[PDB]
């Protein structure tokens, strides 16, 4: 027989086969399989003996089919009627995901859901923000803050140890963590040290969840480990910019710095090509700006400039700023 189970089943294969089609760039096909998952949602609706039964995963479902009308919103908004908009869709994700909060069953696909449309939400605010005269004086922060923090409500859970892999968690996914990374950046100056070291690690903790099965393909381990190697820089830089206004400054930018480095290392084994000795050398030359003894420096310098050198003889062509950082040497 066709169980409810097998229902919700379909229902998720429909909206994972959006995705597929949406990485091979076919959008128009992309926007038909997420219509058409939202109306098989509402068809489980009406034909379920009682709808209070319903798991967290088939409003986890049906959120991200919203939301994904909201991402596509340039086509799917052509098959609809013009009082609809970007942003209500992304409410709707919301609404629907919340609907799912008293529902049975496993949580992580809703909380999953939830993270990602209050991430969405906290973008279209910041973009409302700077283009809406309604909302030019009330502060930023002010507007987003409570998505945020609802955000991370629900990717903490996800990031723990106890939360076992499952495979809505995806690296394209992970896309609007983000959004999260630039908020924190962007505004990180309202933030403890501490809560940007909770949440980065969160963040962090998911991307590498996102890969852990070691037979995920390299394609998709490499976008989670650069978007890793971007949180990784990031807080070093976030460091090196306390340090520009301290043994303590230096000794953290400097361990977020070598945490790069092992990332690119990983990188590099993932997709070895010359240009991204660039990127090492980049991270080098942070290495050897900051660093307290001159012995360490000398070897940052050094790693730096055969990084350069390798990659230049490699066929990158080397800009200005490469060329004389060799020249000097
Ligand atoms: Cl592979």
């Amino acid at each position: 027989v066709y169980t409810e189970e097998d229902n919700i089943s379909q229902l998720w294969g429909l909206y994972e086969m959006s995705r597929e089609k949406l990485e091979n760039d076919d959008i128009d096909a992309s926007v038909s399989l997420v219509f058409g998952t939202i109306h098989e949602a509402d068809r489980i609706l009406r034909n379920t003996e009682d709808i209070s039964t319903l798991p967290k995963d088939f409003h986890a479902a049906y959120s991200s089919a919203l939301l994904a009308v909201s991402e596509l919103f340039e086509i799917a908004q052509k098959r609809l009627k013009e009082t609809n908009t970007e942003e209500s869709y992304i409410d709707a994700a919301i609404e629907r995901a919340q609907l799912g909060l008293d529902a049975p069953g496993n949580e992580s696909r809703l909380f999953l859901a939830l993270a990602r449309a209050y991430l969405e939400k906290v973008r279209v605010l910041v973009w409302r923000h700077d283009n809406e005269e309604s909302l030019a004086n009330i502060p930023v922060t002010q507007l987003v803050n409570p998505y945020i923090e609802k955000a991370i409500q629900y990717l903490r859970p996800l990031a723990q140890d106890s939360t076992e892999y499952f495979d809505a968690l995806t690296p394209d996914s992970l896309r609007p963590l983000y959004i999260l990374s630039s908020y924190l950046f962007q505004f990180g100056d309202q933030f403890s040290e501490a809560f940007l070291l909770d949440v980065c690690s969160i963040i962090t903790a998911l991307w590498l969840k996102s890969v852990v099965d070691p037979n995920t393909p390299a394609y998709y381990k490499l976008i989670a480990q650069e978007a890793v190697l971007n949180n990784y820089t990031t807080f070093a830089e976030y460091y090196m910019d306390l340090l520009d206004n301290v043994d303590d400054l230096i000794n953290k930018a400097s361990s977020w710095l070598n945490n790069s480095v092992d990332t690119w290392n990983v990188i590099y084994t993932l997709d070895k090509s010359p240009e991204r000795l660039l990127k090492l050398a980049d991270i080098k030359m942070d290495l050897a700006q900051i660093v307290q003894d001159e012995a360490s420096q000398d070897n940052y310098l050094k790693e730096a400039c055969n990084a350069i050198k390798e990659a230049q003889g490699s066929g990158v062509e080397l800009s200005p700023d490469y060329v004389e950082f060799v020249e000097a040497y």
